């Protein structure tokens, strides 16, 4: 509807796949080459479904900060026959607050879904499902089951992936450029 939705759509149409694990269907952001991200609670194993195709997982790493605190991001390398458009230049270098973000989701249940979530706070610490978690972004939108893995963008930046909510607020794990240096 506006330039925020334009940037979000451009990311969704080229840099997402539908990922299915034993724990459900997730929006999955492809970052570069065969490297993608998903919330760590997806519990990626040795085999994942990507757009309903059985795919070997070549590597999966659940990220933690240097305090050994959960970040809720898993970086997955997929045995896929095709590379993602490289979007690393759209990743922030530092922890930050944002104005006017969009949360975008694409699954079997919620195709072509875009949500203007408004102001994004650098919230920091969250007890997420009982797990101490750092680098959390917060938005005042009542997000629901089925939006985990959704991409959070502003114009020109891909800033996080949705990992939870409390009924009134939604929470995303930060994406930082330093997670994807090769």
């Amino acid at each position: 509807m506006g330039p925020g939705f334009d940037f979000a759509q451009a990311i969704m149409k080229k840099n997402t796949v539908i990922a299915r694990t034993e724990k459900g269907e997730f929006t999955m952001l492809g970052v570069y080459d065969r490297v993608a991200v998903i919330p760590t609670h997806a519990s990626v194993g040795e085999i994942i479904y990507i757009n309903d195709v059985e795919t070997r997982v070549l590597d999966a790493c659940a990220l933690r900060d240097l305090t050994d605190t959960n970040l809720e991001i898993t970086i997955v390398k997929l045995d896929r026959n095709q590379k993602f458009r490289d979007i690393r230049h759209f990743l922030p270098r530092c922890e930050d607050d944002y104005n006017d973000a969009v949360l975008s989701v694409h699954t079997s249940k919620f195709p072509n879904m875009y949500i203007p979530v408004g102001q994004v706070t650098n919230y920091g610490f969250l007890n997420l499902g009982g797990t101490p978690t750092h680098r959390i972004l917060m938005y005042n939108f009542p997000t629901r089951a089925g939006q985990c893995g959704g991409v959070v963008t502003t114009t020109g930046k891909v800033i996080g992936i949705h990992v939870g909510g409390n009924g009134a607020q939604g929470f995303a794990a930060m994406l930082l450029h330093s997670y994807f240096t090769d």
